[PDB]
């Protein structure tokens, strides 16, 4: 299960946003086909558009809406995001998705501060090489609200 998860964090000097990462690829491994993640965040929260921040390979880091569009050009990898929903799409093209990490990091702001966690989910579809191809594995990931204690 290294291939693809995802997590996120609410860090105390920022009680009002949620910081989630969609991490692809981990490994650096060979792929077999495209990656698609459906990602879908979970209510009291509201996604950031401008906050997208794509690592890839540890190094490279493409940020907001035009990284997301220098991140299509450089990895064909493309990024369809819809506030509205909570739903975001990613689709990165096989030969640019193996050997190649992809840390995607977006924000959500708290719309229910008094919210006790803050869910996002996601499936993915992936064939790593050698691997029986994942067909919409569902990675999803609870984010307990700091302002709601010790856990």
């Amino acid at each position: 299960g290294v291939f693809y998860y995802k997590t996120g964090d609410m860090q105390t000097d920022d009680t009002n946003h949620v910081r989630w990462f969609l991490n692809i690829n981990n490994e650096n491994a060979y792929v077999d086909s495209d990656i698609r993640i459906e990602d879908d965040i979970q209510s009291g929260q509201t996604l950031d558009i401008d906050s997208f921040d794509i690592t890839v390979n540890g190094s490279e880091s493409y940020r907001g809406q035009e990284g997301i569009n220098q991140l299509a050009q450089r990895y064909g990898a493309t990024i369809s995001a819809d506030s509205a929903s909570g739903h975001i799409s990613v689709y990165i093209p096989q030969g640019y998705a193996s050997l190649n990490s992809f840390s995607i990091m977006y924000l959500t702001k708290v719309d229910n501060p008094d919210q006790k966690t803050f869910e996002n989910n996601s499936k993915a579809w992936y064939k790593e090489n050698g691997k029986d191809a994942v067909d919409g594995k569902e990675f999803n990931h609870s984010v307990a609200n700091v302002n709601a204690g010790g856990v």
